[PDB]
């Protein structure tokens, strides 16, 4: 761990907790400094305001209150802090895609892209839009992390501080050696104040209460639009400096391992980490053609699925009891490792839907 920086008092509570995984922190910090402290398509004050609009979707005052202060220090018409209605209409056009990205990314549609790029007095360019999609999804995934790790405003965490594990290690060995479609639909269908003026439709979330029965996004076959050979290449064409940083951050988190499980070392944990990843993408409708989704229940205890899904979909509702309740014999560091596995998987899914809608509009 980046111990001297964490215990120094000079970086905030969020980065202190990221310090626990230096190989991820480096990739996280590079994209953080790019989006917020590097000249780009959009003015500094716009980027902090877009971040407020995003953190407001999850009622996440840690991130809202921090980008408010930055927005003021960087210029930033204070009157925009009275509510979205006082912001330029170009920013206001982002509410719909902001809400959809945060809660139901699969509903993003080329007709949404058409509205943003519609020629008017102040139109979004593609480089401006791509930077805005990265900021919105960045701050949604950072709200998941703030809530899932119990990060306190400016201990750095309300939840983290300065046997059946062997059952699990056995199930992982057995694995390291059609109706596939059925097991995916089963996993996907399973069911488990002053910020309000920066959002529209504040009670929109995962789970439609306008319809009986729980939320089941439409199955999207991965490989129809993947990061590796569709989304990455579109972002590096429209926003070069961020595409590479996002790719490195995605890979940083998908491959981060210490070869340990709870108290055990010498383990290969990729089958377990792939289940966390592939489950969250399943909660957002993405099906991997060659993956046995039965492995999710073999490997992810039920208390871990309730937490993962709460943090991906309803981070506001995360509780200390819920954090303590799963993986009771695991190290806190590993609970944090799960959180950043899931913000990266949640962010990649929201981006991919948005990037897919942009491709469809261009055609
Ligand atoms: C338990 C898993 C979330 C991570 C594990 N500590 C590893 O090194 O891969």
């Amino acid at each position: 761990g980046l111990e001297a920086l964490m215990s120094s008092g000079r970086v905030d509570n969020l980065a202190v907790v990221m310090g626990l995984h230096p190989d991820y922190f480096t990739s996280f910090w590079r994209l953080h400094y790019l989006l917020l402290h590097t000249d780009g398509p959009l003015a500094s004050s716009w980027r902090h305001y877009i971040a407020i609009m995003a953190a407001a979707r999850h009622q996440c005052s840690y991130l809202v209150g921090s980008h408010m202060a930055e927005f003021l220090q960087t210029g930033g018409d204070p009157e925009w802090l009275l509510g979205l209605h006082r912001a330029p209409e170009k920013l206001r056009k982002l509410s719909e895609i902001n809400k959809l990205l945060a809660h139901r990314p699969w509903l993003i549609t080329k007709e949404h892209i058409q509205a943003l790029l519609k020629t008017g007095e102040h139109t979004w360019s593609l480089a401006e839009l791509i930077q805005a999609l990265v900021l919105l999804t960045h701050c949604h995934s950072l709200s998941s992390f703030v809530f899932g790790c119990g990060i306190l405003p400016e201990p750095p965490s309300e939840q983290s501080s300065p046997r059946d594990v062997e059952a699990l290690m056995e199930r992982m060995q057995q694995l390291q050696e059609e109706e596939m479609e059925s097991r995916f639909e089963l996993e996907k269908s399973e069911s488990l104040p002053d910020m309000l003026c920066f959002v529209e439709d504040p009670t929109f979330g995962y789970e439609d209460f306008t319809r009986r029965g729980a939320q089941a996004p439409p199955t999207f076959r991965a490989q129809d639009y993947t990061w590796e050979d569709h989304g990455y290449s579109l972002i590096q064409r429209l926003y070069p400096e961020g595409g590479q940083l996002l790719d490195e951050k995605f890979q940083a988190a998908y491959s981060l391992t210490y070869n340990t499980i709870a108290m055990h070392s010498g383990v290969d944990t990729s089958v377990l980490r792939r289940a966390i990843w592939n489950y969250i993408h399943c909660v957002f409708g993405i099906r991997y053609d060659d993956y046995d989704y039965g492995e999710v229940n073999q490997l992810l205890e039920r208390n871990l699925k309730v937490y993962i899904k709460t943090v991906a979909c309803y981070p506001e509702k995360t509780t200390r009891r819920m954090y303590n309740l799963f993986w009771r014999h695991f190290r806190h560091s590993e609970k944090v490792h799960v959180n950043l596995l899931l913000l990266e998987a949640r962010m990649q899914a929201a981006l991919l839907y948005a990037l897919r809608a942009i491709t469809r509009y261009m055609t």
